[PDB]
């Protein structure tokens, strides 16, 4: 008491309610500004 | 595998959490534009 270990555990078992199941979350962050883009969609490159 | 039915079930039993219970949802769509009014509120017709 008064001395708490800062981080608590996400204990996960195959039996929880929807509010407690281990949701696998990933985030994708892009930088859509003016600079050579190394990442692009699968669109084909037509002629010029 | 790799051959999935597009559609699955709302398996409903009397005992789930509130997050899974069979809620009955009905939505009402209105078109509030200048056109002959066919559906109106219960307001009475007063004299002219």
């Amino acid at each position: 008491p008064n001395c708490y270990f800062p981080l608590q555990s996400y204990g996960f078992r195959p039996t929880y309610g929807v509010g407690h199941q281990p949701y696998r979350v990933v985030v994708l962050s892009f930088e859509l500004l003016h600079a050579p883009a190394t990442v692009c969609g699968p669109k084909k490159s037509t002629n010029l």
